[PDB]
């Protein structure tokens, strides 16, 4: 019943946070099992080389199929119709964007393997050949350029594992994007701090007005920061009139 | 001349990867200085409490202004006109998206402080009050929900620090999104592996044809995975005709 994550990387230590904070707690609840594997275990030469110059010339290095292929073959055997193949996630800025829908889908997986790139990335034939053994997804965490895939593993792992029942715990298991909108601001005690008062509606005890305030603040934050998300929705008169009030200042 | 990063968190150990791989090398080149601070140092009660129930009712916990405010005040003094204030980055899924343009801008900063949220996040008054001391940016790394802000610090740090001269090193300092397109696939030796041959143009030595192939493959990957990015560009006849050939199959 535990999700198994296997990560193949030249920097195993980068994945130490998979055993910290909430994911570490998930392991102690038998909800998560983590294996981190040094890609160099599969390098044959004495130099433990994992990369080589790109075909076509040009700078940089590309990771070697003769190392990656055996590594992926071996890790797949660690606890065929497509649905029965394990999932292989390959972080790359040229992959389809990671979405909350992906996180929900992947929370159902029994076994996720991650292939972590560095340098120019992994020879593309590794990804194609891996389809014989895995369901393969290339995935970008956003429109920006990282140094390696390891940090993207940590991102995806957080978003996926927190959707496994029991991981968040009784207090946080109850978010942004859920209804197409960003979440608004939150407040706690004291009522007044450094001259700033919590919105008075929140101390009114009136559940209907508090709930409307929360909706307004979500519309307002979305309008401020991601107004194009509102263009994709049909707002009712209450919400549309509120947003028009923002546009008029 | 070194960029200083200070991170405030209830899980300092999560930031251990700031001293691994390339960022660890950057520290050893005097290009980066990292401080990680336990938020609980600023908790007053014997219980070292950093969070409390939200105003308005409802589940979850919100991090306390009476802990965050002093923490941010103290860390700002660690090596006023707006431009002279340090930059405070506050990861939140309700923040403006992190972009490569942000990464370029922030690579010029002398001092970046990160406030890492957990639970429902940080009382919003902390963010507003912090504007007296910092230039403040709320930033989302993507449209998905994480457990804490620590992993988003690792993401932003990779994307920013790799733009500091000297960090990538002579071999990788020369990417996706640079021209609005995703990068295409890369290949290395051997020419044939598991029945898959590297594209023959790449072994032709013809630089003009190789360069055109690289452009086509970038257009193709973008069309496959992010076709809306092509809608935002005026492609010339060579590129538009190529993409139309993809649409016709
Ligand atoms: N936005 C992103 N999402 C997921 N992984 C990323 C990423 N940015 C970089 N990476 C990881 O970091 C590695 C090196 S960056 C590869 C850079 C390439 N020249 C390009 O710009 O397309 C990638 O192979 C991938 O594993
Ligand atoms: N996409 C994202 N980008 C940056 N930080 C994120 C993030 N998702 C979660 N976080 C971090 O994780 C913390 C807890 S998640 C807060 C969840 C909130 N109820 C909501 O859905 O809006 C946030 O406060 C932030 O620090």
């Amino acid at each position: 019943n535990a999700m198994r994550l296997d990560v193949i990387t030249i920097f195993p230590e980068y994945l130490d946070p998979l055993r910290h904070a909430l994911l570490g707690k998930a392991i102690e609840k038998d909800l998560l099992s983590v294996g981190v594997h040094d890609l160099r275990l599969w390098a044959e030469d004495a130099h433990k080389s994992v990369d080589d110059s790109p075909f076509g010339g040009g700078p940089g290095m590309v990771m070697k199929p003769t190392v990656w292929g055996p590594a992926l073959d071996d890790v797949a055997t660690m606890s065929v119709a497509e649905a029965d193949k394990p999932l292989l996630l390959v972080p790359t800025p040229a992959g389809a964007p990671f979405t909350q829908e992906d996180a929900r889908a992947w929370s159902n997986e029994e076994h996720i393997v991650f292939a972590c790139g560095r340098y120019e990335g992994i020879d593309q034939r590794v990804i194609e050949d891996a389809k014989k053994t895995y369901r393969v997804r290339e995935v970008s965490i956003g429109d920006y350029v990282l140094i390696g895939g390891e940090v993207a593993v940590l991102v995806i792992a957080e978003a996926v594992v927190r959707l496994i029942p029991g991981v968040l715990g009784n207090t946080q298991s109850h978010d942004s994007f859920s209804d197409g909108l960003l979440e608004g601001p939150s407040y706690t005690k004291p009522r007044e701090w450094r001259g700033l008062e919590v919105p008075e509606v929140l101390t009114s005890g009136n559940h209907a007005k508090i709930e409307r305030w929360r909706r307004e603040q979500s519309l307002k934050r979305t309008w401020e920061v991601r107004p194009e998300l509102l263009d994709g929705m049909e707002l009712d008169r209450h919400d549309q009139a509120y947003v028009e009030g923002l546009r008029r200042g």
